[PDB]
């Protein structure tokens, strides 16, 4: 066991190993301090989870967050440098601290951009996504605040960003489809890319109805091929009885932009998720010509998410989270 010290920041107390120094609060899932890690010499982000075991839903959330972070080993995805608790035993285990690399800023703070910069940033998102998706994980909440970028324009997909979330959400999610796939994240990338290129939120809906309306303006109302794949009786009604809208030509919409950028946007922002380009396919698109390397775009080890369907007691989730704290193997330093 390392030696811990206490202090107070923003009402919240913090009990961290002495290894981590100069804790400075940066924003409030939980609250984050920037710190200096004496062991590795790195600036780091230390995230104290807020009430990790307040309920079954929190406790499962906490377990889920730890499992996901421990699995992620890729340059474009947030990784775990360390995880610790001040607790001596399971009996007193109440607090979870997660340690990751401190990134300079989020893509929300980055505001338009040069086309060569958007190429590099969207390349990196897709590279991280190929990896996440290969493990059968779907991010579901991609948006500029969940994309951390450092001084060097190096980008990492984040867990959580600690602006409406609806703005980047795939329409099949909006409409509550149950069998949506990994391309929901591709939709979001499409929305993010569009915003980087024009400097404006692509679909700034005031609510879920307005959101779908704005999406449909650009992509058009469902065609015959998509219509016949819709299972829900009312969903089909709501769309067979909205004023039919043509798909817009994206060239008419993103005027100025690189035609390759426009073309990729066309492949990402397909209303029908069956037709939408995957992360692996997008990486091969000509737009990423100067970055694409099929030998340096790894996939992930398999990830066991069987726990997702399990209905457990709060103290069981807490116990399993505790095992995960204990079994953690720090990554080897450079
Ligand atoms: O499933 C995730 C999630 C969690 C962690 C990670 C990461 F970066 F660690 F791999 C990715 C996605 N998210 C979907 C939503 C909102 C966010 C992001 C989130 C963060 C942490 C736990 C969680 O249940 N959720 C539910
Ligand atoms: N193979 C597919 C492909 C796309 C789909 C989609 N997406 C459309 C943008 C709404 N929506 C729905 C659906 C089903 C029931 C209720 C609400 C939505 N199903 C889809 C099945």
């Amino acid at each position: 066991r390392p030696t811990f010290y206490r202090q107070e920041l923003n009402k919240t107390i913090w009990e961290v190993p002495e290894r981590y120094q100069n804790l400075s609060p940066v924003g409030s899932y939980g609250s984050v301090c920037a710190a200096f890690d004496t062991k590795t010499g790195l600036r780091v982000a230390v995230k104290k989870l807020s009430r990790p075991f307040q309920s079954i839903i929190h406790a499962k959330r906490t377990y889920r967050e730890l499992r996901l972070l421990k699995h992620m080993k890729h340059e474009n995805v947030i990784g775990l440098l360390d995880v610790f608790t001040p607790a001596r035993s399971l009996e007193e285990f109440n607090d979870v601290y997660l340690v990751t690399h401190l990134m300079g800023a989020d893509l929300n703070n980055i505001v338009k951009l040069t086309d060569d910069h958007v190429q590099f940033l969207i390349y990196q998102i897709l590279r991280g996504l190929k990896y996440i998706h290969s493990a059968d994980i779907i991010h579901r909440d991609l948006k500029p605040s969940n994309l951390a970028v450092n001084e060097d324009c190096e980008l990492k997909i984040l867990d959580f960003g600690l602006v409406a979330t609806r703005w980047y959400r795939a329409p099949e999610i909006m409409l509550n489809w149950m069998h949506y796939n990994q391309t929901v994240d591709i939709w979001s990338v499409g929305c993010i890319m569009a915003e980087l290129l024009t400097g404006r939120t692509l679909f700034p809906g005031t609510d879920h109805i307005d959101q779908l309306k704005l999406i449909l303006r650009l992509v058009g109302t469902p065609g015959a091929e998509l219509l016949k794949k819709i299972s829900s009786e009312s969903a089909r009604n709501y769309i067979q009885s909205l004023t039919q809208m043509p798909k817009m030509n994206f060239a008419n919409v993103f005027i100025g932009a690189n035609p390759l950028a426009v073309d990729l946007l066309e492949k990402m922002l397909v209303l029908d998720s069956d037709k939408r380009i995957t992360a692996a396919q997008a990486l091969a698109h000509a737009y990423f010509a100067q970055y694409h390397d099929p030998d340096d775009e790894p996939v992930a080890d398999p990830y066991d998410q069987s726990f997702e369907s399990r209905d457990l007691l709060i103290d069981e989730w807490k116990s399993l989270t505790y095992d995960e704290v204990i079994s953690f193997v720090p990554p080897p330093l450079d």
